[PDB]
């Protein structure tokens, strides 16, 4: 019940106790584990509304005081009434600043406790849903010194009414299918690419076209929107040794904002709640220059590089992968666009962990997503059991809206 | 009830009922998952129901399922047990039963390969000398001059658990490590506390950075005794690159055999806790993790130093580059010398296709993502991108203690 952790690397050894505090299902069972599997009413709100609220007062040093139980019960009583309740400013901050500190597949999370967040539960248009995100898009960015965000717009109540980006981060470029069979662009935005165009958007048909926003208020049709070029933030890449890496003809944005999770607070649902920080180098060289599904670069820079493609054993792609990566961070760090390299950004991780144990008595963390997609053993978190569970407040997954939506 | 698995980068989906076959527990809960948690005297009482789901498996394999010669083998084992406590398996069973817990090793990427395995039966083992003989002979086989073949060796089962037969090494060619009075060490430091005790049992140790420890053997549960593996039989690799020089004068060799030597296999209910098995080396084994894990070799300053990369910051990827170019060696030293060795891409596409050809006439393949997607450019690998399923199947492999924490010593 009191679980241990070991790194295997320096024998620290960290004991579990959070883990009991944990709700919900992981996909696992004792006859199976399902760790490398990617998806694994007014009587259900006022418990969840409860155990959060007892987590905020805790956390102020304010477990049953006149405070806490007044709270409680007016809570109690907007849910008898009205089938659900309002956050309070503190409150809303709080649970998005434990929601991200809470996610078990995030590296980053050194950095939980500074975070903006942006009430735009005012909102009801999706020209205004446009304006909140221009401003979190600038405010985030900085001119390149990103600074952690996120923007709440109102949450579901009866469902019909839902708040949605239907793009998957705020900044991504489009995809499209062409007579080849081949794809020009990013592929793994096609479908979305595709409803944009036969939405009314006209598409530069290019590698690196910005795609427009689009914002469902209300539960409305969706609208289009083009985010102000000047407010895009993005970086030409190019290799502090290799002249022709340029040639290339790569680049890509400075900001990574997740557009299409769901944030769950004390049983309340907010369906729009873009977030933002800033980039771990191999999300970019590995992930979106090198999976063979999206930008595929690997074999046109190995070829560049005149490296010997005949036999696996070379190693050429992964020489090739070492030096697209060196040239990301390269880029980045020449243009004064925050981003962080794998070492850094897991040894940060680690001691994070241990901050997070002694003073919170655990972390959920996913080893599998953790682990940089390169290089995993010489980094730290290869060599560190984590255990995974899952806390709220939380960000969910949600099914993409074109499959839900009733137009 | 039917799970499926799915690969993101080709959208193979894949359906498991395999797993359905599984008793064994796994570490986790509805409520934790301990994926990544490293480690997460049996009665008449619970042997024969081991036993005879042992034997149905093993008489479906030959579809001869409920026939005359099953049923008395059941009523033979029964008898048997019921008698004298225990079973002795026929020299079939136990072939078949060491393929299987290949088969089944989740944390196994080389599986393609598990029904090519040559079983050297040492049941009729009595002493330490007979067990240095059988491993020898098992060394010399699955060597064959670079060629490397899979063996496995199984000496007598458990009986009472306190006549264990035993290997103490963790495999059977290792390197010795020696911690030095200023506190850094000499050779493996994997192997330190093990070296530590072949020099208190008399071993002479030569204190060198690559000196291949003695065998350390138990037999019968009595204190073990040290042998030197004849030089002869020992082949190894001087390591070198194909484009830096200066790599040779590093003084960097492997041993080109890799057998494991603790761990236990279960069969029928039965334990073999000495069953040392060989197969050859996936080459990040090497060139990532025995030469530049930091609690290892660690040799990646010294490679960086020596290809003058930047070195004052972490975003220079040095590290990422020299771990590159020493696995590059790896498999490079190996290949001319015609020891056999994969790389890390053609394994893992066996592997795919293993675990697709599995699914398909199995109904499943047990698979621990944790340990099969390589140490190094995990993404550019497509078992990265495969969704897989963890379970425990028997016969299998499992981890024992090691033997200086339970041993009775007799003096
Ligand atoms: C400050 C800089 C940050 C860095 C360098 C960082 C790093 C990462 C990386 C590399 C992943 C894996 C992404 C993937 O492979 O798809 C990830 C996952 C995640 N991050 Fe962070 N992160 C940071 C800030 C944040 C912030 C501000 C939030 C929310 C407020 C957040 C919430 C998450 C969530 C919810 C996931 C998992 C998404 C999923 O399950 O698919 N991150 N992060
Ligand atoms: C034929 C060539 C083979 C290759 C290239 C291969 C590859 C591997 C690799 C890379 C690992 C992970 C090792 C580690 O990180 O510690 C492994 C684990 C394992 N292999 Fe294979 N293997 C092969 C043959 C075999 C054979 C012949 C057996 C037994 C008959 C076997 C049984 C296992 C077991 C039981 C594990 C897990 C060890 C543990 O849990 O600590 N392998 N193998
Ligand atoms: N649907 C697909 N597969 C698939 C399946 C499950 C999940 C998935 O992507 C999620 C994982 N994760 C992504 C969102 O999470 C992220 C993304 C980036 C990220 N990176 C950062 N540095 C930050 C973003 C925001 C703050 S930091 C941090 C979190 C989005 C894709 C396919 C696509 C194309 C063909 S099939
Ligand atoms: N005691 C430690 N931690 C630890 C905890 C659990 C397991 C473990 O290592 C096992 C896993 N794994 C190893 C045995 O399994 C193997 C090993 C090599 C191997 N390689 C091959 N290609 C083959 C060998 C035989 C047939 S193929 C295939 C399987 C031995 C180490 C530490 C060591 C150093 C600092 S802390
Ligand atoms: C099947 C497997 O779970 C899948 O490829 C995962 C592996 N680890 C990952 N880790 C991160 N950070 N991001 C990912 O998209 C993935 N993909
Ligand atoms: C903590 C973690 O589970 C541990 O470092 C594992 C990760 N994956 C591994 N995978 C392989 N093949 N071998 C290992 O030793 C490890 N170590
Ligand atoms: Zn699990």
């Amino acid at each position: 019940r009191f679980l241990k952790v070991k790194n295997w690397e320096t024998d620290v050894v960290l004991t579990d106790t959070l883990h009991l505090k944990s709700t919900l299902e992981t996909g696992c069972t004792e006859h199976i584990c399902m760790g490398s599997i990617m998806l694994p009413t007014k009587d259900q709100l006022f418990p969840l509304a409860k155990e959060f609220l007892d987590q905020y007062y805790s956390s102020i040093k304010r477990f049953g005081s006149k405070a806490h139980m007044d709270r409680l019960e007016e809570v109690n009583k907007e849910i008898e009434s009205t089938s659900t309740y309002q956050l309070k400013d503190t409150e809303l901050i709080y649970g998005a600043k434990h929601a991200w500190r809470n996610a078990s597949r995030c590296v980053g999370r050194i950095q939980w406790s500074k975070l903006q967040v942006f009430d735009a539960r005012d909102c009801t248009t999706a020209h205004g849903m446009f304006n909140y995100i221009c401003n979190h898009v600038k405010y985030a960015t900085n001119k390149g010194n990103l600074r952690s965000a996120i923007t709440i717009f109102p949450q579901r109540t009866d469902g019909k009414h839902d708040f949605r980006v239907w793009n998957s981060q705020l900044i991504r470029y489009a995809g499209y299918k062409q007579p080849d069979g081949s794809t020009l662009g990013d592929p793994a935005n096609v479908q979305f690419t595709e409803i944009c165009i036969q939405q009314g958007w006209k598409a530069p048909r290019g590698r690196f076209d910005v795609l427009p926003l689009l914002l469902q208020a209300n539960g409305n049709d969706p609208e289009l929107f083009q985010i102000p070029p000047e407010l895009v933030l993005e970086v030409p890449i190019r290799h502090p040794k290799f002249d022709w890496f340029k040639d290339l003809g790569l680049k890509w944005y400075g900001l990574p904002a997740v557009s299409n999770m769901l944030l769950e607070i004390g049983g309340l649902e907010f369906s729009a709640c873009p977030f933002s920080g800033w980039y771990m180098g191999t999300e970019i060289g590995v992930r979106d220059y090198c999976d063979n599904s999206r930008y595929n670069i690997l074999e046109e820079v190995a070829k560049k590089m005149d490296l010997d493609m005949r036999k696996t054993s070379s190693l050429w792609k992964d020489q090739a992968l070492v030096e697209i990566n060196i040239a990301v961070l390269y880029s980045f760090q020449s243009d004064k666009v925050t981003i962080v390299d794998h070492h850094s950004a897991t040894e940060s991780f680690i001691k994070h962990m241990e901050n997070e144990y002694r003073c919170r008595g655990g972390c959920p963390a996913d080893w599998v997503w953790i682990v940089p997609p390169m290089s995993g053993s010489i980094t730290p978190v290869f060599h560190q059991e984590m255990l995974n569970y899952r806390l709220t407040p939380s960000f969910e997954y949600q099914p993409d809206p074109w499959n839900t939506h009733v137009w």
